[PDB]
Formats: structure tokens, sequence, C-alpha cells
């Protein structure tokens, strides 16, 4: 007769930082609609602006205009809306 058992750990996570230190890769905030009247594509080049229609979309940091299905089509990354 020979027996035995035990082990008791515990830990508690949830925050964890999302940033790196080689070259952090950021997205591009698109904004639907509001697009300047002498709007234009950076994907196409084609004449954009959403009026009376609030559909295009515009990144806030770069600044960038692309269509809805440009958008998809635009692979560069962005820099961000402030760095230095
Ligand atoms: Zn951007
Ligand atoms: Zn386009």
């Amino acid at each position: 007769g020979s027996s035995g058992s035990s082990g008791t750990t515990l830990a508690s996570i949830g925050k964890d930082i999302i940033e790196d230190a080689d070259g952090i890769a950021m997205p591009h905030q698109w904004l639907e609609g509001n697009l300047p009247v002498s709007a234009k594509c950076t994907v196409c080049d084609k004449t954009c602006g959403s009026v009376l229609r609030l559909q295009d979309w515009r990144c806030l940091w770069c600044k960038a205009m692309v269509h809805t299905s440009c958008k998809e089509s635009l692979l560069t990354k962005c820099s961000g809306p402030s760095s230095g």
C-alpha cells in the first residue's frame, strides 16, 4: 500500500501590453463618409466625396480617402495619429 497526491497553483492575468519594441503595426482608422468636396482615392485615384451619401471612407491619422471596395485593396500600413 502506497499512494499520494498534492498540487496547488494560482495566477491572475487579463491586461497585456499589445505593444512591441521593433515596429508596432497600426491599422487605418476608417471613418464612414466625412469626405471633402475635393476628395480623392489613394488606391485607384478616382474622384471621391459623399456629399449626401456619407459612405466613402477616409483615415483620420494618415488622412487617406479610399472607396469601400478599394479599401480592402489597400495594403500599405498606417503610421498613426501622432509620433513625434
Ligand atoms: Zn491611415
Ligand atoms: Zn477607389
